[PDB]
């Protein structure tokens, strides 16, 4: 059975801190610290109060000149467990109930005969950035494939959830043809968002705290605009008309032809800076030149429009289309487009009622993933 890689999404893997902070924006806000502590998932950081100290650590700070973004002074990051699974396993390294993501799914490999560490490997990687500022990533990654194929003696499966799946395009996109017919096996897709997601609209605008109901929206929206990924998720138009609308006020619609403005509205120009920044990134022509497996779920209400009677800082009704709760369907029928590019086959696969994230924990999922790595 071939060697696996594993690619979280979002807020997808363990993140460490370490401070030596010129100042805090509270007395009680820890200045310095003489080792990494866990910054997420450690759900003693997210209380009130306290938070703000939280969310002044996790921020990127984005720099208008450079078109870059740096961690806060005195502040660094790292994230651990590259080549390991334990960080994406479990977002929380204290708690097992809470945080549980590819655990169900790499049980499963083990019980299939895979060994953590060795045939199976996690990617893990900052979420908070597109790829355009993870190139040692990247690196990483092309040398662990290589090391992974000379000693389990074929090419590798790459399996990738949520955004994880446009790192990894990105990734292959960027290889030489003759590398991934050698190197890569196959590349298992679950929930990709290619085209965006409407959701990200009402995240910039207003937060969205459905994850961490403790917290409030406006707080945690401090953090969402600040990750550049986030931007980088606003809907496409090779998915979406410029003449949908995605959010509607009483005096104004905003479509995907009205992002500067947007962003202006709202008070956070940085973001169309970000969006600027990452638009281009993944070419939405280029196919990933490997056989492709395009899981996706449909049936599950997923946002798709935001009505606002006060814009931006009161939450908005919703309006309801199809996809997997997050990932809108539009987005995840990217993958069928690309056929006609290459020439190794695309495979797509509907799990109707499958959620975003319990998609890798489902049953029908794994047996499908089975079937890839261990044959008929
Ligand atoms: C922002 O970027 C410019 C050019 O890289 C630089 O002059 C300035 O110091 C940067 N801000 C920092 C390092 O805080
Ligand atoms: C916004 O668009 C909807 C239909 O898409 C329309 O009913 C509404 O009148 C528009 N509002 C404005 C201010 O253009
Ligand atoms: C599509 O959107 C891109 C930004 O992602 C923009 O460059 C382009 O003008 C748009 N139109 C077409 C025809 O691609
Ligand atoms: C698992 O996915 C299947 C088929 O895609 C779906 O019918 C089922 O509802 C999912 N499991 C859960 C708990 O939703």
């Amino acid at each position: 059975h071939p060697p696996v890689v594993l690619v979280p999404g979002d807020l997808g893997n363990q993140l460490e801190a370490k401070l030596d902070k010129p100042t805090v924006v509270h007395y009680l806000c820890s200045k310095k610290t003489e080792s990494y502590f866990t910054i997420w998932l450690n759900l003693e950081l997210l209380l009130p109060v306290i938070i703000d100290c939280w969310i002044d650590n996790i921020r990127l700070v984005y720099n208008k000149t450079s078109r870059a973004t740096q961690f806060p002074d005195g502040v660094d990051v790292r994230v651990p467990g590259f080549g390991k699974t334990f960080s994406l396993e479990f977002l929380d390294p204290s708690k097992s109930s809470v945080g549980s993501y590819f655990h169900t799914m790499v049980e499963s490999l083990v019980g299939w005969g895979y060994t953590r560490g060795e045939d199976v490997r996690g990617a893990p990687y900052d979420w908070r950035r597109a790829p355009n500022e993870n190139g040692p990533y990247f690196l990483a990654l092309r040398e662990m494939i290589e090391e992974m194929y000379q000693l389990y003696g074929g090419p590798v499966v790459l399996v990738a959830h949520s955004m994880g799946n446009m790192y990894t395009l990105y990734f292959l996109q960027r290889q030489p043809q003759a590398w991934k017919d050698k190197y890569i096996r196959a590349f298992v897709s679950l929930g990709a968002p290619w085209g965006g997601v409407a959701k990200t609209l009402r995240v910039l605008a207003s937060g969205d705290n459905n994850r961490i109901p403790v917290i409030g929206p406006l707080k945690i929206r401090e953090q969402q605009r600040s990750a550049v990924s986030t931007s980088w998720l606003l809907p496409y138009n090779y998915t979406w008309s410029p003449e949908k609308v995605f959010v509607q006020t009483p005096t104004i619609n905003y479509t995907l032809r009205d992002y500067r403005k947007f962003f202006q509205d709202i008070g956070f120009e940085d973001g169309w800076l970000m969006r600027q920044d990452t638009e281009g990134l993944v070419e939405a022509t280029m196919p990933p030149g490997v056989q492709l497996h395009c899981l996706y779920g449909t049936g599950v209400p997923t946002p798709d429009s935001f009505y606002y009677e006060s814009f931006p800082d009161r939450d908005p009704k919703i309006c309801f289309g199809d996809g997997d709760g997050t990932v809108n369907l539009k987005s995840a029928l990217q993958c069928q487009a690309w056929q006609s590019r290459q020439e190794h086959q695309v495979l797509l696969q509907e799990l109707p009622g499958s959620e975003h994230i319990e998609m890798l924990a489902n049953a029908t999922t794994l047996a499908y993933l089975k079937r890839v790595l261990l044959g008929p």
